[PDB]
C-alpha cells in the first residue's frame, strides 16, 4: 500500500492510555474502580481515537478522496478531533455551531484551522446545525459527514480500540469484568466497548449514563441545559440501542463537579464528564456488590473547563454520592 | 514503591515533520510532551525527582512540597504531589498566563503569584527558601538546581530519542531547546552525545531576552517556560554548544501554524522548532535535527497566541510552509 503505511503510523497518535486502579472510601468501606484516562491523545479526548478510526475506515472504503472537506456540526471534543486528524490529513474542516456559543470553544477549534459557521436562534438550534451539515453535502458532493450521532465507524471505533484495550488489561490484572458505565453523547464509547466486553465477560452490566438534570436516555428528551459537558445535549443520538444496554444510570451534575473536583485534588486533572462516570460506576457497584469489578472511563482533562462550576463549591446535597467519597490512592497504573 | 507511577508519563510520539523553508524542503523530528499526566515535559521530571527523593529519605511522609515555576512544574508538582499525599505550595510570578494559576489550584496546592517589584522568578526561588527556613519538614524539589531535573531528561526522555532515532537508522546531527532550568537540555545532551560525540546540543533563548548569549541581558518576553530572568546553575553552556535566539513574535506564528497543521502546541514548541530550523541551516539541509514540544495550546488562550501577531522582515516563520507528518514513532 502507502495510504495504509500513513494509517499505520498515524494511530500512534491515539490510543493506548493509561489503565488505572483507584481506591476510595465510600461511608466508610474501602472500594476501588478501573478507570481509562482518554487525556494522553493527540488533542486531549477520547474523541481522537474516534476520528481517526473514522476517517482510516473511510480511507479503506474510499469514501472520501483527497482533499474533500470534512463537515460536522459540534462545539466539543468531536470538533476538536476532526479538525486537528482532518488538518493533517490535508482535508479543510467545516464546523457548524450556534452563534452563542462561547469564545473559549470558538478559538480552541480555530486554532486547528477549521472553518467555523456560526447558526442563530432563529436558523434553527442546534438541530439546525447539523440541517447545514447535510445541505452542504448536497451542494458540495466530495463532502464527507462523519455523522457522530448516527455512524457506526463511531461505535467501531470503539469496539477495536479502547474496549479491546480493557479486556486486555483486566485479563492482564486476572479479573473479570461485571460492569462498565459511560455517559452518553454520541453513544460510541458506551456501545462501542459494551460490545466488546459483553463478547468476553457475557454477565456483564453495561450501564449508559445520562444526567438526572436532563434525562435524555430515560425519557428519550432534551429537557434542560445541565453542565455535564459533553454528554446528552440533544436527544437519543440514533446510534445508541437502549434495548441492547443495561439500565440506565442518572448522576446530578453538581455531584459529578464535585467528584471531578476531588478527581484533581487526587492528582488526575479530569473533565466533569470523568467526575460523572466516577459517581456512574460507583452507582453500578452498589447495585453488584461492594466488591464487583467496575470499569470506566475519563473522557478528557480539566484543561478546557476553567471557567466552569469545576471552580467554584458547589452546594453538596441529599442524594450526591459524593459527599461519602473519600479518595485514598492510586494503587496501580497499566500502560500496553 | 511506583515502578507502577512511572506509567503516568513518557513514552510519547515522536514525529517526523517536513515542511518547506524559503522555499526548499526540510525535515525535524519533534517529541511530542503533551501525552503525559498534566500535559507537559515536566511530568518526568516532577515524577523523577521525588521518586529519586523517597529513595534517599530527603521527603518525610506528608511533608510539603514547596517550589518556583513558570507553570509546568508546579502542574506536575501538584498533581505528584497530591498522588504522593503531600502537601504543595507553588510560588509563580504574576505575567504567566492565568490557565496555569487556575490548574495549580484545581490540583489542590497553594498557589502565591509574585510580581515583578517582588522580584519575579529570583523573588519566587527565595520565597520558597523563606519557606523552607520557616518550616523545618519542607521538601524543596529546587528545580533550578536539581541534578535530579537533567538527569530525569537523560533516563527518560533521552534515552526514548536515542532508540526513537537508532529504531530510523539515523544519526543524530544536532538537538535544540529551550532553556528555564536547562534540565531538558543538559540531560537529554547528555545523553545524545554519549551515542553521537559530534551531535551539537543547542540552548535556546528568546531573542528579546537573550540572557544564555550575553551573560546578563533580560528583558519580558511571552516563550512561557523559558528563559526565567537568570541563568540557571542545572545548566553549563561551556558543555553546551552555541546558543539560537528566537524572537517571541516568530515563536508564536510558528505555534499557530503547528496548530492549524494539527498538533496544538505551546509558545515554546514554537520557539523550538525555529530553533531546531536555525541549527539546521548550521550543519546542513539534510541535517537530522531533533527538538520537543513541551506542551499542548490549552493553557494559551488566553495570551498572545490566540491573537494576530505583527509579522516581522526577520522571522524565519514568514518563510516556513508546515507540508506533512511524514512519520510518528513510539515504544
Ligand atoms: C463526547 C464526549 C462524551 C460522550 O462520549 P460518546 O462516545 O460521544 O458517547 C463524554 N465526555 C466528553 C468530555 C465528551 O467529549
Ligand atoms: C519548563 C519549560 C521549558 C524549559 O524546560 P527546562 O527543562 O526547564 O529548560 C520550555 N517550555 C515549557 C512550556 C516549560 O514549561
Ligand atoms: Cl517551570
Amino acid at each position: 500500500g502507502s495510504e495504509q503505511k500513513k494509517m499505520k503510523y498515524l494511530e500512534n497518535l491515539v490510543g493506548k492510555t493509561p489503565m488505572l486502579e483507584l481506591i476510595f472510601d465510600y461511608k466508610g468501606e474501602e472500594r476501588r474502580i478501573f478507570v481509562k484516562n482518554e487525556s494522553y491523545n493527540l488533542t486531549g479526548s477520547i474523541k481522537d481515537r474516534m476520528a481517526f478510526y473514522t476517517l482510516k475506515k473511510a480511507y479503506e472504503k474510499n469514501e472520501i478522496k483527497k482533499g474533500a472537506p470534512i463537515v460536522e456540526a459540534t462545539s466539543g471534543n468531536t470538533g476538536i478531533a476532526f479538525s486537528a486528524m482532518g488538518a493533517i490529513l490535508g482535508h479543510p474542516v467545516i464546523i457548524y455551531m450556534p452563534d452563542w456559543m462561547s469564545e473559549e470553544r470558538k478559538s480552541l477549534i480555530r486554532s486547528f484551522g477549521a472553518k467555523i459557521i456560526l447558526v442563530s436562534r432563529k436558523e434553527g438550534g442546534f438541530l439546525g446545525s447539523i440541517e447545514k451539515t447535510k445541505e452542504f453535502a448536497k451542494n458540495n458532493p466530495d463532502t464527507y459527514l462523519p455523522s457522530q450521532f448516527s455512524n457506526l465507524y463511531n461505535s467501531e471505533a470503539h469496539y477495536y480500540g479502547i474496549g479491546l484495550e480493557i479486556v486486555n488489561e483486566m485479563k492482564s490484572l486476572n479479573l473479570n469484568i461485571d460492569g462498565f458505565v459511560a455517559g452518553v453523547g454520541t453513544g460510541g464509547t458506551v456501545m462501542g466497548i459494551g460490545k466488546r466486553i459483553k463478547e468476553n465477560f457475557s454477565n456483564a452490566k453495561i450501564c449508559p449514563l445520562e444526567p438526572l438534570n436532563s434525562p435524555t436516555l430515560s425519557t428519550g428528551y432534551k429537557v434542560a441545559k445541565h453542565r455535564i459537558e459533553g454528554i446528552s445535549d440533544e436527544f437519543i443520538p440514533d446510534l445508541v440501542k437502549l434495548d441492547k444496554l443495561d439500565n440506565v444510570v442518572s448522576v446530578d451534575d453538581g455531584d459529578a463537579i464535585v467528584m471531578a473536583q476531588k478527581l484533581a485534588k487526587c492528582g488526575l486533572g479530569v473533565g466533569i464528564s470523568s467526575g460523572a462516570n466516577f459517581i456512574g460506576a460507583l452507582m453500578l457497584q452498589n447495585k453488584l456488590g461492594k466488591d464487583s469489578v467496575i470499569v470506566t472511563v475519563f473522557p478528557d482533562d480539566n484543561k478546557k473547563y476553567l471557567s466552569t462550576d469545576l471552580m467554584r463549591e458547589e452546594k453538596v446535597k441529599e442524594d450526591f454520592l459524593s459527599k461519602d467519597i473519600t479518595l485514598k490512592e492510586i494503587k496501580n497504573v497499566l500502560r500496553v
